[PDB]
């Protein structure tokens, strides 16, 4: 296989140094499977950290989208890893970023839930006020997933 067909599978699969090693040698750090997604997408989604900063360290394009419109930060914001959320951010992930549906990087955290990501979200400018395509915010989206604690955040 090809160098970026080959990044893909490996930082789908977490091999850290099967990624450092075609990185070295001039695998395509933004490596396109069926559906846009690009290595970083991959190592966000599947919480392989490591392989964020691998791939960040190489250039990787930070909010790159998919077919979707969805970047690595929507992916972190999704599914929960608060330290790749982090280390995106600092990077310059677009924190107001939308995808085909209109969601945030905080409407994704509010729906599913995740507070810290939320809190620190809120922290790096999330934009409180963002409408999705439905016509709703975070909050409206905390309400009718019925969670307290999250509806107050976005409330202080
Ligand atoms: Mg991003
Ligand atoms: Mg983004
Ligand atoms: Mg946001
Ligand atoms: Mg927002």
């Amino acid at each position: 296989a090809d160098l970026g067909k080959k990044l893909l599978e490996a930082a789908r699969a977490g091999q850290d140094d099967e990624v450092r090693l075609l990185l070295e040698h001039g695998a395509d750090v933004n490596a396109r499977d069926s559906i846009g997604s690009t290595p970083l997408h991959l190592a966000a989604a599947y919480g392989h950290l490591e392989i964020v900063r691998l791939l960040l360290e190489h250039g990787a394009d930070v909010n790159a989208r998919d077919s979707t419109g969805t970047t690595p930060l929507h992916y972190a914001a999704r599914l929960g890893h608060l330290e790749i959320v982090r280390l995106l951010l600092e990077h310059g992930a677009d924190v107001n970023a939308r995808d085909a549906m209109g969601w945030t990087p905080l409407h994704l955290a509010a729906k599913k839930g995740h507070l810290e990501i939320v809190r620190l979200l809120l922290k790096h400018g999330a934009d409180v006020n963002a409408n999705d395509h439905f016509g709703k915010t975070a909050f409206d989206i905390s309400i009718d997933n019925g969670n307290e604690d999250l509806a107050e955040i976005l409330q202080s």
